[PDB]
């Protein structure tokens, strides 16, 4: 037997993916930080700070808001 | 000004990527769970669970600590 499950709580509300095999996806969410799976979080040092994750993934994280 | 930093504690010891551009990478670590960035963690239901992250990423997470305390 086996299970397939997420071991992350990272989430993305606006995930955009190329329509390709395989897909190239990114999370376009902006906030005061990035989600807990983000390797490359870029933040403008404004007040409030504005951060977005620049990682490219082959899938989308679950929605934060649904 | 701006800052580029990780907001994850996920790590991967055995990251394998294509050499073509842009890269396609996966983490081949096997353990009792998967790292904290894994969307698709597949685990055998063996007593010692054996789990691996199936996600494809366009990058590698940083290597894990050399100690037992690692993500």
């Amino acid at each position: 037997g086996y299970k397939v499950k997420s071991t992350t709580t990272a989430c993305c509300d606006s995930c955009v993916c190329t329509k390709s095999i395989p897909p190239q996806c990114r999370c376009n969410d902006m906030g005061e930080t990035c989600h807990s799976a983000c390797k490359q979080c870029i933040c403008a040092l404004s007040y409030p700070p504005i951060c977005r994750c620049m990682d490219n993934t082959g899938f989308c994280y679950d929605s934060c808001s649904k």
